[PDB]
C-alpha cells in the first residue's frame, strides 16, 4: 500500500536521524571504551553481572536493520551502556568515570534529537 511505504519513509528518515544520534554520542567516547561489546572471553563472568549487554557497534548493527521504531527504543540502548558500565566498574575506575562522562555530554544532544523527533514528526 501506499501508506506502508510512507511508514517505511518515516522509519527510514528516523533512521538517518538516529544515525546522526549515534555519531555525536559516539564521540563523546574518545578512549573508545563503548565500541564493541565487553569480551566474555576476557571477562568470563559478565553475563553474571549484567543480564542485558550493550555496546555502540551493536546499536549500530540494529539502526542499520532500522531496528529502532521510535527515539526511546534507542534511548534505551544508550542507557544501558551507560548504566551497565556504572554497575560493574566501581566509582575510581576510569570505565566508570567514562561512562558518568558519556552520559552528561551525551544528554545535550538527545535533548535536541526528542525536539526534532516531536517537530519533524
Amino acid at each position: 500500500s501506499m501508506e506502508q511505504v510512507a511508514m517505511e519513509l518515516r522509519l527510514t528518515e528516523l533512521t538517518r536521524l538516529l544515525r546522526s544520534v549515534l555519531d555525536q554520542l559516539q564521540d563523546k567516547d574518545p578512549a573508545r571504551i563503548f565500541a564493541q561489546p565487553v569480551s566474555l572471553k576476557e571477562v568470563p563472568d559478565y553475563l553474571d553481572h549484567i543480564k542485558h549487554p550493550m555496546d555502540f557497534a551493536t546499536m549500530r548493527k540494529r539502526l542499520e536493520a532500522q531496528g529502532y521504531k521510535n527515539l526511546h527504543e534507542f534511548e534505551e540502548d544508550f542507557d544501558l551502556i551507560i548504566d551497565n558500565c556504572m554497575k560493574y566498574n566501581a566509582r575510581d575506575t576510569v570505565f566508570y568515570r567514562a561512562a558518568v562522562r558519556l552520559r552528561d555530554q551525551g544528554g545535550v544532544v538527545l535533548r535536541q534529537a526528542r525536539r526534532e523527533v516531536d517537530s519533524i514528526g
